[PDB]
């Protein structure tokens, strides 16, 4: 069943990374507007004026790729990216809304270095002038039914803590299922 | 949010936050039954139930959604169900979201002739002593009770604070199997 698939919890947390995670896990479970969801990822994740974190819940195709936004949650991401985002339809370029959602984490830069097309070239570009050449996305998605939400975050940073990326990705099915109760 | 247990030793820290994670991914009722019963029935002979329900002004349960039985005896559920228990039980007068309750500790303090003989009956069928977790959410719309009878309820200090813990974790996967 679902609960026995769980994605199993990071090894050699100390102590004090163990009750974090604890602490993490049990908040998000309690998690039931928008403003909580925003203002629970702002005090656990937030951390300088650089930050560009955003939570987006989706449903998914049959590869578990994300088809439609269902719900935006932003943390960080620029007001007028989100705009530009829209406007210019970047969703189509964008090679991080490509990952299939229920794997691990994927680090931009494996993705952004695979860039053939020059509109996704662009893409990166426009990323990149706007603090978002780098980052990671977890995800997660429902068992028996086709959502599943992406938590990003940009920069070099996060990705290199190994500790931090394990769990972060233990808490992102919390965080999906946070949304879906937002979103509902 | 309820805190987290104080006290607990690094291993029963573990065991919850193994606990909270798995509830976080429970969408089917087979899952919950199974969960509550691979993990709770950590007991030989204790009865265990959890029950959904839309609560009126002062948290109590109003309607009863959804019951989950995990080991309440059969007949017992039967004649609990036949004999509109519900109004007499004590149990059923929690303000969800309150801390565990004893249930001798409740039967003690109640006054109605029908309460006192509820009780009664309850002990002569083995659920005369227990413990009851609960929570709500949604405004307080809704929670759930998580029942367990058995020999003596709150002996197991760590035990009883991990449950209370996990218990609004319970409710989540409750209302989402409901909905
Ligand atoms: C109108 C709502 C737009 C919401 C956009 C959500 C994008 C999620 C995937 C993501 O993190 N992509 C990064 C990669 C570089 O630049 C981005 O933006
Ligand atoms: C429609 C009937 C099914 C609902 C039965 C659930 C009862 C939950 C409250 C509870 O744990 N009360 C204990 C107290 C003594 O004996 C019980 O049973």
């Amino acid at each position: 069943g679902s609960h026995m698939n769980a994605r199993p919890l990071p090894a050699g947390l100390t102590a004090s990374q163990q009750w974090t995670l604890l602490e993490w896990i049990h908040m998000a479970g309690h998690i039931e507007t928008e403003g909580e969801l925003k203002a629970f990822l702002d005090n656990i994740l937030s951390q300088a004026p650089s930050d560009r974190i955003i939570l987006v819940l989706g449903r998914l195709n049959n590869q578990n790729q994300i088809q439609r936004m269902e719900k935006v949650l932003n943390v960080s991401y620029p007001s007028d990216w989100l705009n530009q985002y829209s406007q210019e339809n970047f969703a189509q370029h964008d090679p991080i809304m490509r990952i299939h959602l229920g794997q691990g984490p994927v680090i931009w830069e494996e993705r952004f270095s695979r860039a053939k097309g020059s509109e996704e070239k662009r893409f990166i570009a426009e990323a990149s002038s706007n603090g978002m050449g780098s980052g990671i996305t977890f995800s997660a998605a429902s068992d028996r039914n086709n959502v599943g939400s992406i938590l990003s975050i940009g920069g070099k940073e996060p990705g290199r803590n190994a500790a931090l990326v394990a769990m972060l990705n233990c808490l992102t099915p919390h965080l999906h299922q946070a949304a879906v109760r937002i979103a509902n």
